């Protein structure tokens, strides 16, 4: 895969961010991942995690995968990395999501988000805890 520019808007919670995609305003959901919701246990601490990420870095890039681009809902999907390190790892790294949504063909970093899955369960982090 490849990493390209993006354009944030901002951040909406754990696992979706608003883009501006070839100028039009886009959510973008993060492959792989799933934050809870706001109000959900750990939902206000998964939001503030990638909003402060994406808002601090220098740059926000994204990667598509070699499948869909698009869910059902016209969201985008998408790896998302903010300043080089990938939020939808470093989310599940810190027990902040779970891996989940594995769909074949777009799934490309699994093992990689699984072999942080199992060490955010291995130090008992948040979700986990
Ligand atoms: C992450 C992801 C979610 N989705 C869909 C599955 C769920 O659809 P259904 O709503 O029909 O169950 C929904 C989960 O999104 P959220 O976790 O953002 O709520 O988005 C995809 O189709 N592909 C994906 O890669
Ligand atoms: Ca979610």
């Amino acid at each position: 895969l490849h990493k390209e520019p993006a354009t944030l808007i901002k951040a909406i919670d754990g696992d979706t961010v608003k883009a501006m995609y070839k100028g039009q305003p886009m959510t973008f959901r993060l492959l792989l991942v799933d934050t809870p919701e706001f109000n959900e246990k750990y939902g206000p601490e998964a939001s503030a995690f990638t909003k402060k990420m994406v808002e601090n870095a220098k740059k926000i890039e994204k990667e598509f995968d070699k499948g869909q681009r698009t869910d059902k809902y016209g969201r985008g999907l998408a790896y998302i990395y903010a300043d080089g390190k990938m939020v939808n790892e470093a989310l599940v790294r810190q027990g902040l999501a779970k891996v989940a949504y594995v769909y074949k063909g777009n799934n490309t970093h699994e093992q990689l988000l699984r072999k942080a899955e199992a060490q955010a369960k291995k130090e008992k982090l948040n979700i986990w805890s």
